[PDB]
This record gives structure tokens, sequence and C-alpha cells, in this order.
């Protein structure tokens, strides 16, 4: 029997755990695991030969690329923002999104739209949604930890269910939310930015042309047949298929 041991990102334990037992119907001859505490652990795992395959939420460093890592996306966590119907602004700018989290922007006519305080709804902090747009947009956009903080008097909520209704009832409000409540947004009649001219979609974030999403990959350091053959499971249509139905977008195969 061949062994492949896996280690990673919490955020995808289900997936990873039913691929595990789907592809054991194809393939009893290998014993796969998946061992979940955190992407960086993983990767770390990966080079101590503790794990086969590192499954990371986070983009790879080049100091993990001159080690030798290797990555494939398998799929992504998009995120995007809703705003209170009444705002007529339909688009923004990675840059002036970042400053309305941070609260450099706070009327919506500093970017041209009308003259009202913008009421930003936050996530709470531990979350992994408010650690997602941390790390996408203020980390990325802003130089300095000072500024690459939220704008502190935001309208906390804990669940993106929440950030729904409360952007249903704020008026002149943002927020944002896993890609997966864009049809419960739509009902309940808020709209979605486009991010950068770009509205999220299975085409653009596979392009990367919408930007606000991490990137889930696949971290290997030639590989052992039994890791192909598990990963070329990943990548497959079911894979994929089991990727969507736990509430991830695929990617094309």
């Amino acid at each position: 029997e061949k062994i492949v041991s896996i280690g990673g990102s919490t955020t995808v334990s289900p997936i990873l755990d039913e691929m595990i037992l789907r592809y054991d119907k194809i393939n009893n001859n290998t014993k796969v695991t998946y061992d979940a505490q955190g992407s960086s652990v993983g990767i770390n795992g990966l080079f101590n030969k503790i794990y086969k395959i590192a499954i990371s939420s986070r983009d790879l460093t080049k100091e993990e690329i001159e080690q030798g890592a290797k990555e494939t996306v398998f799929a992504y966590d998009a995120l995007i923002f809703i705003t209170s119907p009444e705002i007529k602004i339909t688009n923004i700018t990675e840059e002036n999104l970042a400053k309305i989290l941070n609260g450099e922007i706070q009327n919506w006519k500093q970017v041209g739209g009308p003259d009202a305080k913008i009421n930003f709804i936050n996530r709470d902090s531990s979350s992994g949604s408010y650690s997602s747009i941390k790390d996408l947009l203020l980390n990325k956009i802003f130089k300095t930890h000072e500024e690459a903080q939220f704008r502190q008097d935001g309208i906390v909520v804990k669940s993106n269910g929440e950030v729904i209704e409360k952007t249903s009832l704020t008026p002149h409000s943002i927020g944002y939310i896993g890609l997966g409540y864009a049809k419960n947004s739509i009902e309940k009649g808020l709209n979605i930015l486009s991010v950068n001219s770009t509205y999220p979609t299975k085409e653009t974030i596979n392009s990367n042309k919408y930007t606000i999403k991490r990137n889930l990959i696949i971290v290997t350091n030639y590989e052992d047949k039994s890791v192909t053959q598990f990963i070329d499971f990943m990548t497959s249509s079911t894979g994929q298929d089991i990727v969507e139905e736990q509430g991830f977008l695929g990617i094309k195969t």
C-alpha cells in the first residue's frame, strides 16, 4: 500500500476528506490522509518530509520556491462587496476600495458618489473573511502596518448572512461576503460591486481578472506516482464537483 500524507489549510478540510473517500472508490491501494493545522504549517511539514502534499490558501514565497516548492491551483475562495441600493456607484478600483476599508475615504462624494457618509460593515476579526480582506487588500495596498488597519468605527457583524441583513437595513452601506452568498444578496435587493471594472464570475476569477479571492493551491516539492494520481483526481471533474458542492469555486478541467 502507498501512503500520501497531506497537510495544510483548515478551510478545506471537508473537501479534502471527501476527495480522499471518493478517490478510494477508484484506487484503494493508496492511503491518503489530511491533517489541517494551517497553510504555513502544511508547507513546513512538506519541506520536513512529514507531508508529501501541502494545501495552501496563501501564495508561496520566493524562499519556498527556492526550496523547490511547486503549485497548482484547484479552488478559489472569493469575496464580493455589496452595498445598499441607493448608492448609485456600480464600480470601484481596488485602491479606492482599500481606502474605504481603512478609513481614508468616509464619504461616497470623495469618489464622485452622493454626499453621504459611508457606513462600513465589517466582519469580526476572528473570521476567515476578515483575514482574507486584510491580506488581499489592506496589506497589499498600504505600505505600513498602521495604514493597513480597518477603519475602527466599522459596524461589526459575525456572519455572511448578517452582512446582508445589516446592509439591507443600514443606509449608504458597504460590506463583504463570500461569493456563495451572491444569490442571497440579490434576492435581498442589494448591489454587488464590480472591482476594477470586473464582476466576480467563474470566468473572471479563473482568469485572475477579478482580484478579491484566495487561490487554493496544491503544493509539492518528480513526484511519487501515488501523489500524481491523487493530484490528478483533485483537479478532475469529480474533484471539482466536490469543491463546488462544498461552497468553493472550481477551476477549468
